[PDB]
């Protein structure tokens, strides 16, 4: 009478009627289930992420340690879902936010949403009620820990102390998420690891996604910098297999280098071949020195888009 696949496969599709589609999945399945998503700025991310980028309607937790270029991508994320036309808004907890460097990634500041709230309570509340006109594509909520609770901001005793913020959080994203589902703007909240910055509780079970970016490299040619490298791994994923990883270079006043993606990516796939200490495509001389390939990349801009045209077929 038992024929385990098929008993598993009415089992897991149980699951997920009864909880969603993602509920449960094999790793190496792969997915057909497009969605809509917002470009994360990193192709071997976007990649890794299964649907291109992060999905929409969902809420997203970038964490990480400072200077670990969790605000980049969610910049990134913005610029793309404006380029779509779409509505962005930042809720600013942090007063670090350089709109020059935004600009910069592609951000249309001018028409950017910007708020700096007075509390914890209010910082959530606006981006709420913000979230319930569907106006918006994307939201994006600096430092999940700068949410501290009104009655700890307003000097309150060590007194009836309760872990509030954490509970403040809670509420905020039982609610947020229906609103978010049904308006299907991404919320991403940036978390920094300096629970998760003690909000980052719930955050880690409402996430349909959630990057650990981390610095991981010193990018620099010669005998001196020009940027770091970033790994980002995807340790939770509700709508594509988990556990993928990416890296990518972010220059100094740059953003996710597009040429370093392509060199990166396009090595791993062989379009590039890379014969230790020279980078080289169809045949052609690209440099001596993933900088020199960079340079070379970004200067013959024929090239380069052949490639992210033949990685892009090869892929998605």
């Amino acid at each position: 009478a038992p024929d385990r696949e098929k008993a598993l496969e009415l089992a897991m599709a149980q699951i997920d009627k009864n909880f969603g589609k993602g509920s449960v999945m094999r790793l190496g399945e792969e997915v057909r289930q497009p969605i809509s998503v917002i470009p994360t700025g990193s192709i071997s991310l976007d990649v890794a992420l299964g649907i291109g980028g992060l999905p929409r309607g969902r809420v997203i937790e970038i964490y990480g340690p400072e200077s670990s270029g969790k605000t980049t991508v969610a910049l990134h994320a913005v610029a793309n879902a404006q380029a779509a036309g779409g509505i962005a808004a930042f809720i600013d907890a942090e007063h670090a936010l350089d709109p020059e460097y935004a600009k910069k990634l592609g951000v249309d500041t001018d028409s950017l949403l910007v708020s700096q709230p007075d509390t914890g309570e209010q910082a959530l509340e606006i981006a709420d009620m913000l979230v319930r006109s569907g106006a918006l594509d994307i939201i994006v909520i600096d430092s999940v820990a700068a949410l501290v609770p009104r009655a700890e901001i307003e000097g309150e005793m060590g007194d009836s102390h309760v872990g509030l913020q954490a509970r403040l959080m809670s509420q905020a994203l039982r609610k947020m998420t229906g609103a978010l589902n049904n308006s299907g703007t991404t919320a991403i909240f940036i978390n920094e690891l300096r629970e998760t910055t003690t909000g980052g509780k719930a955050l880690k079970f409402y996430a349909s996604v959630r990057l650990d970016v981390r610095r991981i490299e010193t990018l620099k040619d010669g005998t001196d910098a020009v940027g770091n490298r970033t790994r980002v791994k995807v340790v939770k994923n509700k709508v594509s297999p988990p556990f993928k990883q990416a890296e990518f270079d972010i220059l100094y006043g740059q953003g996710i280098s597009r040429e370093g993606s392509l060199i990166d990516m396009g090595v791993e796939h062989g379009f590039i071949r890379k014969s230790g200490s020279w980078f080289t495509y169809e045949g052609e001389q690209l440099g001596q020195g993933k900088e020199n390939a960079r340079k070379f990349l970004l200067e013959n801009t024929d090239v380069a888009n052949e490639i992210e045209k033949k990685i892009k077929e090869k892929l998605g």
